[PDB]
Parts: C-alpha cells; structure tokens; sequence
C-alpha cells in the first residue's frame, strides 16, 4: 504494498512520517511513504523566507512568519511528548524562544527519526483525484527541479498543507487612493521597514498583537489598533492607540466609527486566513471557517465522505505540535487497520456531538480545555505517549493572565516543563531589548 | 453542438469573443462560447487593483500594473482595426494614454459587441484535460462566488491567460538580512511610497525603464539600475545611475560587481516572468522563455500536439492588441473549419522556419518588423480588416528615435493613426508634470 501520499512537510506532515517510522521502529510493517513539499526545505510556517506573494517557482509563498518572531506562547505548551527541551539542548532555556531556536528543536526530532528520505522537496501538488473503480487516489504534482508534471497512484492521502497561508483580505472604502502600503499579516516580514512610521493594524487575531508588538520594539512612531470583534483591553504603551473599526481611508488618512481620523503610513490587515485547497475537487475538499471543530472530520482527521482521505491540523490551534502528533498517530493506526472505523452515520453523530459542545464554548479557559479534551481522546486510542494536558491548560491560563497584566513583558516570564518539571530560567536579555533574532545570541551569555 | 472554452478575459480573451461575435454579425452560425475569468471584471492586466500577492479569493494577483502607468508605446501601434480611437472617444486624444483610458477603450469594443454574457467571472480555471475516447476537453473551474468546483466539456479550448503575471524572482546574497523593502515588478503599485527614497532597480526589461521613471517622476531621491545585458544607451537624470550586476546586500547597503557599494531603501526586481500554467499537464503545457517565436505553436497559435488547443498572445509583445485580434480571428476560422490544418509533420517545419528566422534577428526594427510580418501572415488568411503594417512599423521606429532622444519626454510625442489618419494632438500637460492618473483629468482641458 500500500502507498500513502503525504501533502506538505510542515510540523503536521513531519508528525505523520514520524508516526509511521516510530511504528516501524517497534517492529511493524509499514506502507510505502511519499511526502510532497513545495519548498526546498521542511518546516512549513517555520521555514522563514524573505519572499512574499509568490515564490521562485511561482507558487504562493507559504510562510507567514516574520523576522524577530518569538514563541507565541510558552515553549512548555508545545513541548513534544517523545522529545524534550532538556533532551535537545542539554541546558534549561527561557520560556519563549525565537523562531530559529524552535525550528532547530523541531528539526532535531525529525532528523533523529530519519524521515527526510521519504520527502520529495520542491514538488508542488496540483491535483488529488479519487477513482471509484480503482478505489485509489491519483496525485498529480509539479516537480520544479526538472519542471515536469507527473502523477502517481496511492491508496491513502494525508493532507497537511495548513490553513494559515491563504489570506482573507477584505477591502475597505478608498483603498484604491491610499498612498501608503497595504499588506496582510501574511505579507509582513520586517518591523524595520516601519521604523519611524505610523501603522494601522486592522483585525483582532493573535498576530495583530504580535506584529504590532514587533513594530513597537523596532522603532515605529505610532501603532493604532481597530476591530469590530470584542476589544481585548490590554496595557498598551504610550504611542499605541486603540480605536473602533475602520470605515474609510483616503490618500493618507484613516477614518473610524467614532468619527475620528488620523494620518497613517501603512495599513496591516490582520484579518485571518481561509481554508484553501486548489488541488482538490468538492468530493475531497474541506470547506470551513477557522474554529476548534470543523465538520465532516471524524475524530477531527477522517474525511467522512471518503474515509481513505485524512486531514491533519485543520482545527484552530490553541495547542499545536502535540495535537498534530496525536492526529498523525491516530490516522496512522486507521490506515494500518489497528483502529476500525464506524459507519458513516455513526461518524457523523460523533462529529455532531463535538460540534454541539464547541458551540457552548465562551471563555478562553473552556476553549483550550475542549482542545485538551480532544487531544486526550486521540491519545487514549494509540501507543502515543500521554502527557499532562490539564497542567498544560493551566500554563496556558497563566500565560493569558500575564498578557492581561502587561502585553509587553509576558515573554520575559517563565514556566515549568510538564515533561520534566524543570523550571525554565529567566532569559539573559529582556524581550524589549533583545533585538538580535538569532539562535547563537539566544544560546549564550551576552 | 460545438462548445468553446476561452480561458481569461484580458485583451486576448476579449479579442477571441469579439472575433466570434464578428462572424455572427455577418450572418454565420457560431459555436457555443464560455469564457472563464478569475477577476471580478475584464481587461486583464489593464484592470487595476491595489492588491498584491494573493487576491480576495486567495488566487494569485494577476495584474502587474501600477498607478500612473501610461501606454508604453504609441496607441496608434495598438489600435483596433475594427474599432478605432475616433469611434470610441468621439474625438482626437494624445498618443500615450493612462492605463484607465486604454482600459475604457478595450472594454468599449466588447461592450458594443455585447460579449459580456459569455463570461463567468470570479471563476478560476483549475485544470484542463483532453479525453481520448471523447475527443473533447474536460475543463474544471472553481467558482468563488458559489464556492463550488465543477467541470464542463468543450470541443476546443483557447488559452488567453497571459505570460506577464507569474514572476521570475531570483535571490541575492544577504536578502534574508536586508532591512528594506524587496518586491518584484509584479508587486509595484505606487511610486509615492518611494518619495525621498533610494531605490534599486534590478534587471533589464521594459518595466524596469518605466517603473524607475515613475519613481523619478513622483520624487525618489536616487535611482540605481543594475543589469547583465547590453547597455540601453538612454540619457538618465542626474539622480539616476547605472551599475553592473548586483552581487550582495547587507542590512542597509547594496554591493555591485565592480566593487562599488551604495545605501538602498528598496530593491525592486524587474527580472521578468515565466510562462506558468498550473491548470495544464505536460501534454498541453506551453514551455518557453519570453520570445517572439516559441516552438510547438503552428502559426504561433495552434498547439501542435493537440490542434484543438490554442494559445493567444503568448509571444513577446511589440505589437499587442491588434496582434491578439489577428491570432483570435485566425484561431476562430480554424475552429469554424474555414481554414484546414496541414499534417503535424508539415506544421513542425513551418514553425522551425519562423524559428530559424527568429534567430537571425538583431535590431529592434528587425524584431517588431518580424512581428509585423507575422501579423500580416495571419490577417491575410482571415476577414480581419487589413491595416497598414509597414506604416505601423515606421511608427515604432519613430517612437524608438523619440526614446533615444530623451527617455523622459517620449510620451509627449504624437503620431498619425494608421486606421483613420487622425493626427494625435499634443497633450494638455507634458508627462513629467502630468501627475494625475485619471481618465477624467486626461480627457478634459
Ligand atoms: C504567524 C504565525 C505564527 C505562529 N506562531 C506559533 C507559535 O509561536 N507556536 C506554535 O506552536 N505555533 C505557531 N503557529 C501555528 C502554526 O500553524 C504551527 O506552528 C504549524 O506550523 C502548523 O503546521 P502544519 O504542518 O499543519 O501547517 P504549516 O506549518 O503551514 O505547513 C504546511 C506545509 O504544507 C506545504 N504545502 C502547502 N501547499 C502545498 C502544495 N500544494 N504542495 C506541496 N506542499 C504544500 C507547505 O509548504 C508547508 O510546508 C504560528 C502560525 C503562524 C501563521
Ligand atoms: C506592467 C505591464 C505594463 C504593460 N504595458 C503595456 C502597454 O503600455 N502597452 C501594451 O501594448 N502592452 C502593455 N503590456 C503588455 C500586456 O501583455 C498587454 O497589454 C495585454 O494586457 C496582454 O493581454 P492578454 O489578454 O494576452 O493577457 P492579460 O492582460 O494578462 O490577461 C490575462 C487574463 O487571464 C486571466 N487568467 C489568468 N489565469 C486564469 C485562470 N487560472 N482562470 C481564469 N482566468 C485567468 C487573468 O485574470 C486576466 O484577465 C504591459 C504588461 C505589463 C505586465
Ligand atoms: C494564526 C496566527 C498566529 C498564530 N500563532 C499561533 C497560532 C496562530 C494562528
Ligand atoms: C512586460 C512589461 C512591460 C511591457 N510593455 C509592453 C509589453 C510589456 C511586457
């Protein structure tokens, strides 16, 4: 024999391969593995590129990640269950490591497992089609090294292409006339471009705060945040304004709902992403807004309309890397026959339950607990090692309390590994002054 | 019973529709037409949007066009033989009109034609595939208005998706560490953004020349061109430099081959585009660098491996809009069976002859005169109205002399139309001071 196509080699696609290898390393017969990645290296979001818009082959630039990015939450909340920070580094480090430091930690585990062989890099997925007679999928790809398009036959397909890469970009009145830059969070790369400039941040996602925060750090003159969705109510610095939603812009001025206006040099639209799958027709294609429980996914992973097709990591992400492992392990066992699937209507009833519960959620605390609960459910069914989920939630809660205390100093705080119990030290340099992005400057004493 | 798929509603797609409508107006029965267009409106490149990268539906932003873009060549060189400037504006207008004015003009023709009803907008072509058993093409699209993906069958397909939209974006050493803006020409929109800024223009194409001019016109402090090809031999302003090829950048500075160094605010890569067709497999896919004569295109339009698949406007462009018409009218008459196709073996040899001629071309005048000759060959076969192609060539030569004279005032020149003989009036404002982009400003006094 059986062949499995794996779509993308970010954390999810890496988790999937790692799952099969781990089973194989325990003495199990695994199917043939082929993983298509469109970039030249693995990492998905984590593989930083200066590029924006379209890449060197004309494929949409995937990564939304920017210079000076640090761990969004505590590292202790993403720590792998089968690979620790103590293992990888040998020395206890601070709670929010920068992009390069985390990437290296993600690379350590995946290189150790030796799954790089299975990946065909620089190869973009064009189309995935199911053949009712064959009961197998056809996968058409464009290899950019030889500039040829070829297709192979597989028994199962696992889609790990993400859903934070194809921006939702709304239009406001008069954008046509605006004299400054307009970009989505997805295009944002470098805070230095906005040095001594006034930036308007539109929308209220997690990135809105952090992109805004990076701009403040690197010498922005003014930041203005506006959104219609419920105000977050933080402790913003002296030069950071919070306004009601945007109605209009003109050549150099932004207009808001209260009737007020201001001069702005650049507009950043932190307005989210869409679930986009150009390689799939409607029979296989997941359509959903970003949320904790999308429909048509049995156990959050199995495409109900075709059980031999799988999605990894398509849920909104409070948890990340631990969720993808739990999912990949489950999917793995489903492919292998270790876990039988229920009837279609039974899968749907199960899904309906998960949704009915998702609709009840109001607080931040209910939401991670719910995702915690989901991951727990997946882990109970496989040989994947369990981990302290309630304590991981508690750490999440503590991190959200620090954000509300002070939005500029939350990255200086420290947390305890739930893998080892070792308390992370305080970093040598406070966040606001730690201008050097690098791993080398992170792993040392200056 | 015969059904045609037209991919794209830029000038080419507009031309293709118009060519069929023109046959119908004459009395002929025409096949069923369906046009797919991923944008919300027609005009292709000429449809301006503030957006860059990906569009509202997450499709790649197609238009490479920027604010304050005016016609690159004489409008007389791009006039429709069947729909003149005199007929559309009802009056004489200058020779180098702003994008909006030209866009209003190309929409004019198709509005009059009434061909809008064949187009399905906000629809992106996903895949085109030919069926051996059926001898038909299966065309799969994504309708972004309905969020549905569907397919329909067509007997012929005409690809008009363009080839100046998917960027060739080379990387340079230090790009990852450079503290300023790096964009491709494809993303350039507003030259005001670069006011009082030092801008590096990398590469040598026709937009390099213009993009730099817009940045100069709108108040850049300094501009640097760097390229690998032969000297352009243009007289640039005092704040405009020429350097050899870029080698590396650091955080603030750019470095060149000769050992020179310069502080730059923004790097705009005017490095070109690739023929990119994600919706086709290798059986149908056109593979080629940007040139006047690509292979596997009989009469430059008929795809030699599958004669029922056509390509419009896929050559490099000296002539533009009336070349598309000529291709479109030819491709129309082939579809309707007015023009029979020779052996696959005989098609190859005709294409290799045009190709061997292509390789002997050195001068600019040899390059457009080649293309003039190619159009002449096309229009001789169809009822597309004859027009003075040698006199068009002479207008290109004039334009070229005007560029060589002063690169910053060539747009102030005037030309006789080769359709109506109308002498284009000198514009109310010289280009360098004509800061207002709009049609309304361009048409007033
Ligand atoms: C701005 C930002 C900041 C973030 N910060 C954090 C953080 O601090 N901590 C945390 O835990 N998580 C963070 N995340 C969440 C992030 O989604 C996960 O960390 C993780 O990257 C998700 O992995 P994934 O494999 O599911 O998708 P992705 O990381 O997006 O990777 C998907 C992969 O699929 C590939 N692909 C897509 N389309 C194709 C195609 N057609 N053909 C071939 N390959 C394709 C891509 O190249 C990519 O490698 C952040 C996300 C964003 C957008
Ligand atoms: C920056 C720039 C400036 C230029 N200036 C001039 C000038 O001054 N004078 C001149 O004569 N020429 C100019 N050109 C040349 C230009 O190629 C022509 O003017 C003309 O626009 C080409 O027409 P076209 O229809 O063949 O391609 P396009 O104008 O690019 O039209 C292609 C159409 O196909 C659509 N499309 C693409 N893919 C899909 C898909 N997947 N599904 C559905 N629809 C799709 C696009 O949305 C678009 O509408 C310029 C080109 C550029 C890039
Ligand atoms: C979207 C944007 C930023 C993010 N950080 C962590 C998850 C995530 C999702
Ligand atoms: C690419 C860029 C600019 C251009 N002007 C005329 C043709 C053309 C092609």
């Amino acid at each position: 024999a059986t062949r499995i196509a794996i779509l993308g080699a970010g954390p999810s696609g890496m988790a999937q391969l790692r799952a099969f290898q781990s089973a194989q390393e325990k003495g199990a017969e695994i199917p043939e593995l082929v993983c298509f990645e469109k970039q030249a290296d693995w990492g998905g979001q984590w593989n930083y590129t200066w590029r924006t818009g379209l890449d060197e082959n004309g494929e949409p630039v995937h990564s939304s990640m920017y210079r000076y990015l640090w761990s969004n939450g505590p590292k202790e909340c993403l720590e792998f269950a089968d690979y620790t920070f103590d293992e990888h580094f040998g020395k206890p480090i601070a709670s929010y490591p920068p992009r390069e430091v985390l990437w290296d930690y993600i690379k350590g585990r995946v290189e150790k497992a030796g799954v790089r062989k299975y990946i065909r890099f620089n190869t973009a997925v064009r189309h995935v089609e199911f053949n009712e007679d064959s009961q197998t999928f056809t996968v058409t790809v464009q290899d950019h090294t030889t500039d040829t398009i070829y297709s192979e036959e597989f028994d199962y397909v696992v889609c790990c292409t993400g859903h934070f890469s194809t921006p939702y970009v709304p239009e406001f009145e008069g954008f046509e006339k605006f004299g400054g830059r307009i970009l989505h969070a997805h295009d944002f790369r470098d805070a230095l471009e906005f040095k001594d400039k006034t930036v308007l941040l539109v929308g209220s996602s997690s990135s809105a705060e952090d992109i805004g925060s990076q701009c403040y750090k690197y010498g922005a003159k003014k930041l203005i945040s506006c959104y219609r969705t419920a105000p977050m109510g933080y402790k913003w610095p002296e030069n950071w304004d919070e306004r009601p939603n945007l109605v209009r812009v003109d050549t150099e001025n932004a207009y808001f709902a209260d009737g007020s206006s201001e001069k702005v040099d650049a507009i950043i639209l932190c307005t989210g992403y869409i679930h986009h799958f150009p390689f799939l027709n409607d029979d296989l294609r997941l359509v959903t807004n970003n949320r904790l429980w999308p429909l048509n996914l049995y156990k959050g992973v199995v495409w109900e309309d075709n059980p031999k097709f799988f999605y990894i990591g398509m849920q909104d992400q409070w948890y990340s890397f631990n969720m993808f492992d739990a999912q990949a392990w489950y999917a793995r066992d489903v492919i292998m026959g270790r876990l039988p699937l229920p009837s279609k209507e039974e899968m749907k009833a199960d899904s309906m339950a998960w949704r009915e519960k998702e609709l009840t959620l109001v607080t931040a605390e209910e939401m991670y607990t719910y995702q915690g609960d989901y991951i727990q459910n997946l882990i109970d069914m496989t040989d994947y090692p369990s981990f302290d989920i309630p304590a991981t939630n508690k750490t999440f809660l503590e991190w959200k309390h620090h954000k509300k205390e002070n939005i500029m100093t939350f990255r200086d705080h420290s947390y305890r590994s739930l893998m080892t119990g070792t308390m992370a030290p305080k970093h040598h340099t406070p966040w606001i002054d730690a201008l050097d992005d690098s791993l080398e400057a992170y792993l040392s004493d200056k």
